[PDB]
């Protein structure tokens, strides 16, 4: 009765190293969610992400989703040993990870690094 949401958020997919690099090469800090179709807990917590894109913090931080299996190259150059897995950056730099479906831990660091 008082209104609708215009959803804002955007989480984008990065589907090459170029566009790997580009993204998390300057001083806006990136958030990337990295996943696999054979990932169970993804399924958990990607929703919860996407929803979390849509917050004021996806203006200051930028949404994205890498899929390991289809990116070996950024997934080797990240060093990803768990998955799910949301890694941080900021020129060119990984500056945080969260490990797993930890959606309190998640929003913690999100909340962090868009101050």
């Amino acid at each position: 009765h008082h209104h609708h949401l215009v959803p804002r958020g955007s989480v984008q997919v990065i589907s090459s190293y170029d566009q790997f690099k580009q993204v998390t090469g300057g001083d806006k800090v990136v958030v990337i969610d990295f996943w696999a179709t054979w990932c169970g807990p993804c399924k958990m917590i990607g929703p919860v992400f996407e929803k979390i894109s849509d917050t004021p913090a996806g203006d200051k931080v930028g949404f994205y989703k890498v899929d390991v299996d289809e990116q070996s190259q950024i997934a080797q150059e990240v060093g990803i040993r768990a998955m799910p897995t949301f890694v941080f950056f900021k020129n060119g730099q990984k500056i945080d990870t969260v490990v797993g479906a930890d959606p309190s831990k998640l929003q913690a660091a999100i909340t962090q690094h868009s101050a």
